[PDB]
Formats: C-alpha cells, structure tokens, sequence
C-alpha cells in the first residue's frame, strides 16, 4: 500500500490526531492503570490479526464519508474486510454460487441496471457481489466452506442490465473471540451488523462504487456497530408467488 | 494489566477518541489510499513489538499530565519504555555499574534529600536510577551490555540524602529501522531525546514519583520527541577541579 502524502500533511494529520487522543486522555483523566491496559489491548490487537476488523468497524465509515462529499451518484459504503478480487464471473442473468445447505434459504432475487448520472444504461458494467450465508461466515473466512460461496462478478448486459439470484443475508456478528470483542464487551456495546450485500460496481470511463444493500425493518439497521448504514442503501424487497424475495436497485455511477 | 474503568466510563472515552479521529479524518478529507497506508503501518507496529515506544512517545506525556495535577511535589515525566524493576541496591553513596568504556566518560555526581512537601527530610527513601550510555544504549535493550549497566536503587541514609556518581548522559536516538521511524521519517521530524536521567523515588507512607531530569543547554531540550521535558527538570551541573560535574537536586513527594 502506498500513498501520495507530503510530509506537511502528514504532520498536520499527524499533529491533529495526536492532539485529539491527548486532549481526550485530559478531559476523561485517563490514569496510569488505564493507560497500562490500553498499551496491552493494542499489542493484542495486532496479535490477533484484529487491525483489518477493527478499522473497518470503527474508522472507515469516516474514510467514506470524505469519499461520498465527492460524488453524486449511488451512495457508497464501506468496503470491510471481506472482500476478495477476481471472483468467478457470471452472465447477466446468474445465479451465485452456494451450497446445499444454502439452498434451504429463502432466495432474493436482485434486479437492476447500471446507469450514468444522466439515467443511461451502460454496456461493459460488472457487478462484484459478496456477503455472508445464514450461518454469518464469509466464503475465505471460514476453512468449511468453498472458497467462492456467495461471491462472483456479474457481467451485465448490453444496456448494463442484471438480474441476480441469491439467499436473503442475515445479521453478521462480528468475531469476538478478541480484542475487538472485547474492546465492545468492555462498554456494553454490541457486536452486530444489519443483514447486508456487498457490492462493487464498475463500468469502462466510470468510477467504481463500493456500497452495501441492507433490508426495511432488518435488526440492527439503526444501531450497525460499523456505523456504516445508510438511508439510501435500505432495500424493500417483495414476496412473489413463487416464496422469493424481488427487489430492483439500479446503481448510477460518477465519472472517472 | 487491570484497571477499574466502568463501561459507561469506556464507553464515553470510546466515543470522544473515535469522534477525534474520526473528525480529523474529515477535516484533512483522509482518501483510501491513505486509509490503506495507515492500516499496513498499524500492523507493522505491532509485528516490529514497538507499541510500548510508539505510545511512550506519542501518548505517555498526556498520561502524566492528568497525574501531574493531582501532585504537589517534584514534577514528574513519563517513565518511558526502558525501565526494568528490582535493580540492584546500592548505599546511600555510591557510583552506578558501569564498564570499563564508561569509566572515560565525564562523571556525574548527583546529590540531594528526598523531603516531603514540608520538607522534613524522609528514611527508608529509595531512588531508581537508569538512563543510556554515552553510545545510546540501555541496559537490557541492547545484548552487548551487562544486564544492570547503567541501573541501580540507591538506598537513601537516615535524613534521605543521597551522593550518586554516574556518568554524564548523551542524546538519546529513539529506533528508527522501525515503524516509529518510518512515522517522523514521513513528516520530516526528528527521532530525538534530550540527554536525561531516569528516576523513580519512593518513600514508606508517599507517592512514588517517575521523573526524568535534563541539562541545561543540553540539544533536543526544546524539541523533545516525546514531549516530555518540563522547564523545572532541567539541571544545571557545575564542573569541579576533578573535571567532574556536580549537581544537587532534591525530591519532594506527595503523601500516599
Ligand atoms: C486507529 C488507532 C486506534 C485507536 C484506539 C481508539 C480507541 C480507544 C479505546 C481503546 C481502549 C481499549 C480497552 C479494551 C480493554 C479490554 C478489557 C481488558 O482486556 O482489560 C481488562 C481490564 O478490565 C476492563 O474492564 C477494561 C478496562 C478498560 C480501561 C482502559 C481504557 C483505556 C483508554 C485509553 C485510551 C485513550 C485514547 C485517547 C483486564 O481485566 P482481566
Ligand atoms: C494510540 C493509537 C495510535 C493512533 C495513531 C495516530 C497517528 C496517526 C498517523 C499515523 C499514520 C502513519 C503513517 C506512516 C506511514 C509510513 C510511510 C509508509 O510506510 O508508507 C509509504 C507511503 O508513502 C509515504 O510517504 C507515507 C504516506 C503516509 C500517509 C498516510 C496517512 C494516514 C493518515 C490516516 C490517519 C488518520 C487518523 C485520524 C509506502 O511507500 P513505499
Ligand atoms: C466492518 C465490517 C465487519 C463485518 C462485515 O461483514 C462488514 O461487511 C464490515
Ligand atoms: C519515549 C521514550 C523514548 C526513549 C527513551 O529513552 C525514553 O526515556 C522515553
Ligand atoms: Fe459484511
Ligand atoms: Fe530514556
Ligand atoms: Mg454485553
Ligand atoms: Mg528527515
């Protein structure tokens, strides 16, 4: 990972975050006992290969939030720390991969198409889709399950149309085996995101979005520990005949 | 480590600290690529073991302000990442261990009392003392070093007096081949320490203090690293007809 950060902003961050810590550790009189325990937490963090986890639950929603002041189009969201790239690609018309197991589940089946600012469909459009099984574990992250469970990259049709058939996301708990848990525990909080989709959507001259879907009335849909959930991004999916849930979300992409 | 933090007082410092970096986040419009820069550092601090250095460094001193104003006795520091406990006991007048390569350096003799805040002079009073050789190495932190070079607890006589020869401490270099480096490296600052000497002073019945005393003209005085030079820590030693620096400073410690 690299970046194209001066040394001035660098200070001036640096100087910034360093003075906020400290002026918190002032106005709350963090003692020694406590500053013992935060040293030993963040050793235990890194320990725990927690950094990923943590930043994105507790900081990227911020690195978005500067991102969203700069477009117009679909509202993004955070990525998290699930994502993999160059999952298996699907016609526009697909089905995700998944197992026996996860046929038992209701199916959503998600329509749409991927337009510009102006409303036109665009040709060369690709829908990269991910998220967790019924059970709450990601494909990658879980030695039991294959590694493209619920994950592929949908082709989209000539006018950058899709429709995608896969299992209704349920809430995700976030691991709390460990410092990041126990960070949570220690204040009462909770450790649960709303049921949700992944999505990076992109398209040839475009600016890719990466966003989140979420479901009307889902648990946790007003208290996501990832802080990461937004009004925009709340689908309200219709039971067909047929038991499956539909819903049609197009997404409208900025320039690059 | 344990401390006695009740989570609404965790969840309350949570919630400023994460606001603060969050905000700063959205003050400087921090871009993923940062955000991916940031996280890798992260886990290179914990993977490089230097988060007691980056957190003494960068936090400590806040730590010891909030300490700072509950004291009314000797100023005290931050202890800094070095020191070890149960050095060996020395009397009252004594010269620290010290090699052969030590012994051409310009000695330094430190004398005072430790007092309470009346300044009646206190028994049973004990002073730990370590600091770096004239290389930049502490004992200990270094494997070319005898395990106790440079350390000691002096026990002081019945009125708490004590006579401390040492020799004169150097600037001192924080790591650079690691993370901490790499951060000062980025924003063009400096890896300096002013020279200093390392206390920890104690007494039956009194608030241990840890403090850190400096040379007066001494370089890096006004731009410590690691913030934590104060004006009233600052000695000004005489030179004898030995060719030896004398300096008197006393300890005055609060009441436990
Ligand atoms: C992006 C960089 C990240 C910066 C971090 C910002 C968040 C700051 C808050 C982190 C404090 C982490 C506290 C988790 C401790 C878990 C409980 C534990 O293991 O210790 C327990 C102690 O008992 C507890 O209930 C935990 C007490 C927590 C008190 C520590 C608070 C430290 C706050 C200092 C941060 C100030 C930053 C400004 C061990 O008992 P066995
Ligand atoms: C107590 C918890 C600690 C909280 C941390 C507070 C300090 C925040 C600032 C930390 C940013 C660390 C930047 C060090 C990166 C070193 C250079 C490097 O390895 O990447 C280099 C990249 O080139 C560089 O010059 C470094 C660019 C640094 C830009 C990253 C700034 C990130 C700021 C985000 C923090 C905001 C917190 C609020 C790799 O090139 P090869
Ligand atoms: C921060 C975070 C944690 C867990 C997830 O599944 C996710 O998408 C984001
Ligand atoms: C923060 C820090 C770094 C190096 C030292 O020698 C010290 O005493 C303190
Ligand atoms: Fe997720
Ligand atoms: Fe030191
Ligand atoms: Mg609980
Ligand atoms: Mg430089």
């Amino acid at each position: 990972a690299t970046a194209d950060t001066s040394p001035e902003r660098l200070a001036a961050i640096a100087k910034d975050a360093l003075g906020a810590l400290n002026d918190v550790i002032l106005k709350h009189g963090v003692t020694y006992p406590e500053y013992r325990v935060f040293k030993q937490w963040l050793i235990d963090v890194g320990e725990g290969g927690e950094w990923p986890l943590f930043l994105d639950v507790f900081i990227e929603h911020s690195v978005e939030e500067v991102l969203a002041r700069s477009r117009k189009g679909t509202m993004g969201s955070i990525e998290g720390p699930y994502y993999i790239e160059n999952s298996p690609e699907l016609p526009s018309k697909c089905t995700l991969p998944m197992r026996e197991e996860d046929e038992k589940i209701t199916p959503l089946v998600f329509s749409g198409q991927v337009t510009d600012l102006d409303g036109n469909g665009l040709a060369g459009a690709k829908v990269e889709l991910w998220h967790a099984d019924n059970d709450g574990y990601y494909s990658q992250f879980a030695p039991h399950l294959p590694e493209w469970n619920l994950r592929g990259t949908i082709i989209a049709d000539e006018e950058g149309r899709y429709e995608i058939t896969t299992i209704q996301p349920a809430p995700y708990q976030i691991p709390t085996d460990g410092p990041t848990g126990q960070f949570i525990e220690a204040q009462n909080g909770h450790p649960w995101r709303p049921a949700h989709l992944h999505l990076i959507v992109s398209a040839p001259g475009k600016e890719s979005v990466t966003t989140q879907l979420y479901f009307k009335g889902g648990e946790w849909i007003d208290s996501d520990v990832a802080s990461a959930t937004k009004p925009e991004l709340i689908l309200d999916p219709k039971t067909g005949d047929d038991g499956k849930n539909y819903v049609t979300y197009n997404f409208v992409l900025d320039p690059a």
